[PDB]
């Protein structure tokens, strides 16, 4: 069982526009991340298969239609909370637990 993600951060690099990042624990295979809304807007998806050292480009709508992590989430509805929820994962499926961070574009 894995320890958490560490310093959970987000930049608003733009009006749709949102950076991600973590660090991962050494025992961390991969991530599963939440992502949900707080007017087409409304938005719930699990994003699984984030890994280690590697940098994702996101538009979470069209889904639902070192060793850190990097999420860019793109097209985001301007002036909507968003939060996100990081869940650490060992090699054989166990989740750590929960680290989230709110934001509005």
């Amino acid at each position: 069982e894995p320890i958490p993600v560490s310093d959970l951060r987000v930049a608003l690099t733009g009006v749709r526009k949102a950076a991600l990042s973590w660090s991962n624990g050494n025992g961390t295979a991969s991530c599963r991340m939440l992502l949900e809304s707080i007017q087409d807007s409304r938005l719930q998806v699990n994003i699984s298969g984030l890994k280690p050292g590697v940098q994702y480009n996101i538009n979470p709508y069209l889904l639902q239609s070192s060793r850190d992590t990097e999420v860019l989430l793109v097209g985001l509805e301007p002036g909507t909370r968003y939060n996100a929820t990081v869940y650490s994962q060992a090699a054989n499926g166990t989740e750590g637990q929960p680290q989230a961070i709110e934001f509005r574009t």
